[PDB]
């Protein structure tokens, strides 16, 4: 009912920034795949990448550093969904707002995005 | 099994070799708190604050734009974890591994982190 009022402003919006390109419904179509990836998962990934750049860094600059990072490297394999949906949000978090083809896409994708977030939520 | 006793041999030694601070034990201490948080709200989160911000440079280059960010305010209500995780990921990822406090504080959390990334895989 409020979903009427958005198609409308939607239509209105295409025609005076003139079938369509898609920016977020390609990250809409991978969504299902990652029903098991936890934020806790994520969060935990990103402090292993870390620690596999400090290792590199501190190495370039050794047994232990070694066996570290070699275990980091086996533990990280066991995250890779988490890898991918943390590339994804950087993606995602790049892309230039100030691009025709960019408002187009995103115009056109906005009621499925709006749509799949509110069903998230109830 | 001795394999945790080799972890923390390594470590040691090598905080031997760069003569605590914590640096990740800090976002460990906030991890039972997101056990809601999912990876499908938080990529859903990142479309919605993109939108806000596609909305707005729109704007400064309307009933449609303005009833349309209100929609996406009121929804992102609802996403208010989800910001944070991305935040404290942003905040994380952009941490100066070529620092000694941050290199200190890293080696002192390094095995609490490891220990609780294995948990999260068994």
């Amino acid at each position: 009912s409020e979903m009427t009022h958005l198609e409308t402003n939607i239509h209105s919006l295409q025609e005076h920034y003139k079938v369509s390109k898609s920016v977020f419904v390609p990250h809409l179509n991978q969504l299902n795949s990652k029903a098991s990836c936890t934020c806790q998962a994520l969060l935990l990934e990103r402090m292993l990448n870390i620690y596999e750049e400090l290792f590199q860094d501190m190495k370039s600059e050794r047994k232990d550093l070694d066996h570290l990072m070699d275990e980091v490297k086996k533990l990280r394999g066991n995250y890779k969904e988490e890898h991918k949906v943390w590339k994804e949000l950087q993606e995602m978090n790049s892309v230039k707002v100030k691009n025709g083809t960019i408002r187009g896409g995103a115009l056109n994708d906005f009621l499925m995005v709006f749509d799949r977030a509110s069903t998230e939520k109830h």
